[PDB]
C-alpha cells in the first residue's frame, strides 16, 4: 500500500460521509499534503462521479485553486477499495478560521482575499464548471496569505431552543437547487455561496450558534433580505451592494464572476 | 410488406426520434444492407423534406459516400394506419469512425491523415454538387472491409449527462454544429457548417480516446470556446503541429475564415498521399 509506505500521517484535517482528509508528509520530498481518502465501489455510479471529478480537477490550473498532486486507487484486505487524492496543504489555516479571528477589521485584506476567490471562481467558470462546494471550510490560505479554493465533494444545534431555519452547509446552498422546486444547478449557484461567504468575511465573528442561525437565515430571506443593525449602509455600503447582488433570489439577476471583477463596486488591485 | 418478405433483420445499428437503422440481408442476392426505417405521414411538409433528401441522396456517386440501393414507402398495421419510408443503403463491414477514434486512431499518423483526406474527397463532391451535409459526425461516417471512409446519409446550465455533476455546456450532437447555426441564425446554412464539424471530427481523430463522459464533455467544449479555442495540453507539436494548424483553420468562429473542402486538399498543411 503506497499510502502507508510513502506517506507519514500527521493530523486529521476533516471527516464525514465522503470519508476523510489527512495532513500527511511524503517520506521522500518531505512536504506536507492534504490526501483525501474516499472508500469506493469501483462498479458503482459513485465511482463514475469521483473518477469524473479527478479528471476535471487534474485539468484545473490556477493560482487561486488548491493544487492537485496525484490520485490513485488502493484495494484493502477482508474487513474493499479506497481512492486517494493528494492535494496541496495550505499552511495558513482555512477561510473559516480567518473569519473567526477578525478578518472584518482589515478592509484592505478583506477585499483582496474576496477578489482572489473571484479570480479562481472565474477560472473554474470559464472552463465551464460548477463547484457546488464553495463554503469557508473548503477555501484556504497559504504561507503568503493567498486564497486557495478547495476541491469539490427545529434546530438541535441552537442552545436557546427557539430557532428554526437551515443550518450548516445548507445555508450556502442556493434556493433554486432546494425543496420540491428544484430549478436546475447553474454557475449562478456558486455566486450565491460567495455572497454568504463575503458577508461573513465583512462581518464580526458570530460567537453564539443562536446569533449565527438568526443572522444568516435572515440574510437568506426572499421576503426580507436582512443585514444586521451593526452592518450599516454607511461604513460598508459597497460591501452591502456586492452581497445583495450575489444573494438576489433570481438566479438570473446575479452577476457572473467576470461581471463582478469588471464592476466599479470592487476596489482596484 | 416488401421489407418483411424480401429482407431478413440481423441487427439494429442505431435508433432515435427520426426512426432507426437496421442491418438487413436480402434473401435474393445474399447481401447485407443498412435499411433506415422512418415513420412518416405523406400529407405533412416533413415528408416533402424527406422525399427531397431521397431525391438528392440518389444523385450522389463517390467511393467515399455510403452507396444508395433503393427507397420505398410501406403502409403497415391497422388501428389510424401507420406509414413508413425505407431507404436501403450500403453496409460497411469494419466499423464506424467513432469506434476507430475510441480504439486509438491518434497513434497511426499514416491512417489518420489518409482517412481524413478520404472524408475531404467525399465532402468536396457533396459540395461540388451544390449540397450541404448537416450530419457530419463520427457515428455517421463508417469504414468498410477495405478500411475506407464512407460518409453516411443526411437524416434531418448543468448537463445531466455528466457523471461528476459539475460540467456546463454542449453535449452530444450540438458539439459538431457550427456556432452560426445555434443562437443567432442569419446564414445558418452554408457549406462551411460541414467544414466546422470536420474540425471537431479531425480533433478527436488526432487526440487520444476520451472514454470518460466528463473528459469528452470538457475537452470538446474547451475547443468550441468562441472567446478562446482551448486545445488540450496533452496534444504535442513534435508528433503533430500541422494537425493543430488544420483543426484551427476549420474551427474559425467566423465561417468566412474556414477553408472550402477543395481549398484544404490544395493546402500544404495536408501531407500528400503515397498509396
Ligand atoms: C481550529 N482550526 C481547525 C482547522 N485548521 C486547519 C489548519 C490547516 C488546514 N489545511 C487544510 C486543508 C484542507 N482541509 C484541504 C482539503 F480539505 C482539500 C484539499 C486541500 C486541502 N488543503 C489544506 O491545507 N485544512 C486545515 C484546517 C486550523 C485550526
Ligand atoms: C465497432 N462497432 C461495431 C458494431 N457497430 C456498427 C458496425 C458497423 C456499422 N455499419 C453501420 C452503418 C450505418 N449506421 C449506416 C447508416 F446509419 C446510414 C446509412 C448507411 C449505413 N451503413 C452502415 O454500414 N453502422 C454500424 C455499427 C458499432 C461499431
Amino acid at each position: 500500500s503506497r499510502y502507508f509506505i510513502e506517506f507519514e500521517e500527521l493530523q486529521l484535517l476533516g471527516k464525514g460521509a465522503f470519508g476523510a482528509v489527512i495532513k500527511v508528509q511524503n517520506k521522500l520530498d518531505g512536504c506536507c499534503y492534504a490526501v483525501k481518502r474516499i472508500p469506493i465501489n469501483p462498479a458503482s455510479r459513485q465511482f463514475r462521479r469521483i473518477k469524473g471529478e479527478v479528471t476535471l480537477l487534474s485539468r484545473l490550473h490556477h493560482e487561486n485553486i488548491v493544487r492537485y498532486y496525484n490520485a490513485w486507487i488502493e484495494r484493502h484486505e477482508r474487513p474493499v477499495h479506497y481512492l486517494y487524492i493528494q492535494m496541496e496543504y495550505c499552511e495558513k489555516s482555512t477561510l473559516r478560521d480567518t473569519i473567526d479571528q477578525g478578518l472584518y477589521r482589515d478592509t484592505v485584506r478583506l477585499w483582496r482575499l474576496f477578489r482572489e476567490i473571484l479570480d479562481g471562481l472565474a477560472y473554474i467558470h470559464e472552463k465551464g464548471m460548477i463547484h457546488r462546494n464553495l463554503k469557508p471550510v473548503n477555501i484556504f490560505l497559504d504561507s503568503d496569505d493567498h486564497v486557495k479554493i478547495g476541491d469539490f465533494g427545529l434546530i438541535k444545534s441552537d442552545p436557546s431552543g427557539h430557532l428554526t431555519g437551515m443550518v450548516g452547509t445548507a445555508l450556502y446552498v442556493s434556493p433554486e437547487v432546494q425543496g420540491s422546486t428544484k430549478s436546475a444547478y447553474n454557475q449562478k449557484v456558486d455566486l450565491f455561496s460567495l455572497g454568504i461567504i463575503f458577508f461573513e468575511m465583512s462581518y464580526h465573528p458570530m460567537v453564539t450558534a443562536s446569533e449565527r442561525i438568526f443572522v444568516l437565515n435572515q440574510l437568506r430571506d426572499p421576503t426580507s433580505p436582512k443585514f444586521p443593525e451593526d452592518f450599516d449602509d454607511g461604513e460598508h455600503a459597497k460591501q452591502k451592494s456586492v452581497i445583495s447582488w450575489l444573494l438576489n433570489h433570481d438566479p438570473a439577476k446575479r452577476p457572473t464572476a467576470t461581471e463582478l471583477l469588471k464592476s466599479e463596486l470592487l476596489p482596484p488591485p
